């Protein structure tokens, strides 16, 4: 339940029942051969998995420095690496004889995931979306319709993913016999935060085979960005306890930390409670959740998952950010350096990457978490 | 460079030298080690090679007839099956020790795979492309520059694909010596339809190992859009002599037939010489203009290695009108969780078709040549 101090499951009593029932079936299933079978089935055949770690030599010869590679979940099946646990979590529902899903979403990024987990399922999905959020990314709710999802916008509060919050927990005490609540990054209440990592660690375990193939070796460092953390988390986890891999999280920077208008929750942000979950959150001096900024629309969580918490306060993990201006010129620079259009969140770990290479030496080597890609990007990179 | 009666090298002389040389070095290089390491090495670790067979279990207990796999190549890099072609032939390109690369384009989807392929091996990219479809191709002329790609506007003739090809034409008989003339299809001059073909086999190769270790058995039926015909060539080609499966062709009917707004050249169209090549294109002698809802359908051609695959009846020739591909689009989005391209639904909506009218124990094999994220602009507005 707890990542040190961080974590917890600080919901109201009703909801105790259902996580309890969560966390039992987690356990059973988890581990379980049948399970596991479909589960690699499914990311097999359906998304494509495993996703291919490229060297990208080119980038690296320009900057002169450390090998730089790309763990490619921009070709995971939906472009981005939430395929995998929008996956894991719908057959665990069905595995529970759940016939629903629901979710939240904020830019609609999870919606997707998860109305295909469903479709590819059979399940009714239902998606929760602010409609101020509605308004700003209409083709994802057109796609999610597309992929027989209902929409559901709310009106209600201030109309942002924090009403979509609230609305889904709500749905989620009344109709939990049937409906499981899909949580898209490596938060919530307990065990959701762990389940979301347990289900992204397919991407460290294919890396860390497919690094030692390549060059023989570990990498000295991994960068992933972090919004929620489950990118970052998942290519994380299987080296945490390789003493010498360092790991770098690299959160929104947006126009600037002095700007205040950016969605570093760890570099910027307090502890406070929001979502079910004890960790960092940028929230105002009444304890709201305050506004937050990206130029990546899947950087705009106003929080973090309480496993980066933890990870920072042991300094086991670094976390650094990068602004806009600077997620810009890295989707610009791998776009004509190595012909691969990047999520604009991936590209803040780009971004990152570019810097550091420059510092170490030719041997040393990099993997970046290419989380997405940039597909869905185009309007806005064309509009700036 | 004939397949039968179809085929063959209409170009002017100023051609016949860069085309001779084409064909040299790819017989050089083809079965060179040195050269199949290399384009396996970024078939798997850039394009993401091999794509998964998946079977379509919902679609298929739905319809109630045979069995629906789907082909995935709608996960390759870029997310459509002329990835496989521009990283071969830009390679091949730079084995020949070509700095450049030149292409025609008229949705665009060509010019995107040639762009990448172009930035991967650090070689300039110039692509040819009518005004008209420059102005009705924002997105995709956007991410061939945003690749590093030169777009070059053709505003002369009709302002139409016809024109590219023949600015491209033009450009490559000066400067052959250093560039690579980038075709997209199973078309052109020899050896340019035997080259795509041969570097689309790859899906075929990939499907039928796949299929054997799924069921046992080769397919009954391969089901495949046709545009020139790269996607269909390439998963029909490893089967040819395995008489008992059945190949399927599907070409855009469009508005339908009889309403003439279409661009199944195969079915309607009059054998004759365009692009270099003797094949079937729609007329009316001169070039008819063509539609499909499918930007990828819209060539006025056919490749000659289907003519002949026609004429021998070795594959079926058929068409799925524009109303058909969307309710198919629409139908494995919703029952699949796969949004495909809008060619690759013209394939899906024969395949439905054709499921129903068989037994549960037999096998269909459909070619999911792209995704569709690229067409939902168009499914929207319409
Ligand atoms: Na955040
Ligand atoms: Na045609």
């Amino acid at each position: 339940m707890w990542f040190g101090e961080f974590g917890g499951q600080y919901v109201p009593e009703t909801l105790i029942e259902p996580l309890k029932e969560l966390e039992k079936a987690y356990k059973r299933f988890k581990d379980d051969e049948e399970f596991n079978r479909q589960l690699n089935y499914y990311l097999k055949t359906w998304a494509g998995r495993p996703t291919p770690l490229y060297y990208a030599k080119r980038l690296t010869e320009k900057i002169g420095g450390a090998k730089i590679y790309l763990k490619r979940e921009d070709l995971v099946h939906g472009g981005a690496h939430k395929t995998n646990n929008a996956i894991g979590q719908a057959l665990l529902a069905k595995f529970m004889g759940k016939t629903r899903l629901i979710a939240e979403t904020g830019a609609g990024q999870h919606g997707v995931a998860t109305a295909m987990a469903g479709a590819l399922l059979g399940m009714k999905v239902d998606i929760y979306m602010g409609a101020e959020d509605v308004e700003r990314q209409k083709m994802n709710v057109f796609r999610m319709k597309l992929l027989g999802a209902n929409v559901i916008p709310v009106n209600s509060g201030s109309r942002t993913l924090k009403d979509a919050i609230n609305e889904a927990l709500r749905d989620w005490v009344a109709t939990f016999e049937y409906t499981h609540y899909l949580i898209g990054s490596v938060v919530g209440p307990h065990p959701y935060p762990t389940i979301v990592r347990d289900f992204q660690s397919v991407i460290g375990r294919e890396a860390k085979a497919q690094i030692l193939e390549a060059e023989g070796q570990l990498p000295d460092v991994i960068v992933a960005c972090v919004g929620g953390g489950s990118n970052a988390m998942g290519i994380f986890y299987p080296f945490v306890n390789d003493k010498k891999v360092k790991l770098v999280g690299v959160e929104a920077g947006g126009k600037g930390l002095e700007s205040g208008k950016h969605s570093a929750s760890l570099n910027a942000g307090q502890v406070g409670v929001f979502h079910g979950m004890l960790s960092y959150f940028l929230q105002d001096e009444e304890g709201q959740i305050k506004p937050t900024h990206s130029i990546a629309p899947g950087l705009d969580y106003p929080g973090v998952g309480p496993e980066h918490a933890y990870l920072k306060k042991i300094q086991r993990a670094e976390y650094v950010t990068v602004t806009d201006e600077e997620a810009l010129k890295a989707f610009h620079e791998l776009s004509r350096t190595e012909g691969i259009i990047p999520a604009l969140e991936s590209a803040h770990a780009v971004a990152y990457a570019m810097k550091l290479a420059k510092e170490m030496s030719r041997d040393e080597i990099i993997i970046v978490n290419l989380s997405g890609r940039g597909d869905k990007d185009l309007d806005i990179v064309l509009k700036v």
